[PDB]
């Protein structure tokens, strides 16, 4: 079970599954979102990156393992809705 934890526009934590066909990709959020964490095989992974989307803040948030505070990230870093994001997980 591969799934991502992300916050919507209203700063609410939600979980969405990942489609593993022809790679790892996510789409159809329907709202501005900021990806928080990625889980592959019911475990937390680090060192992931996007091969088509350039965004340092989400990479920095994902790669850190400790608990984070949602009061430090502004609305600027939020990605636009209906965005196709691909994952490159090391293995």
């Amino acid at each position: 079970m591969n799934f991502i934890q992300y916050i919507d526009d209203s700063y609410a934590v939600k979980v969405k599954e990942i489609n593993s066909s022809e790679g790892f990709y996510i789409n159809g959020i329907q709202t501005p979102f900021f990806i928080l964490s990625v889980f592959i095989g019911n475990k937390r992974v680090t060192g992931v990156e996007f091969n088509n989307y350039d965004s340092l803040p989400m990479l920095s948030v994902i790669n850190d393992l400790g608990n984070i505070d949602l009061n430090v990230i502004p609305q600027n870093y939020f990605a636009t809705a209906f965005t196709e994001i691909y994952f490159n997980i090391p293995f």
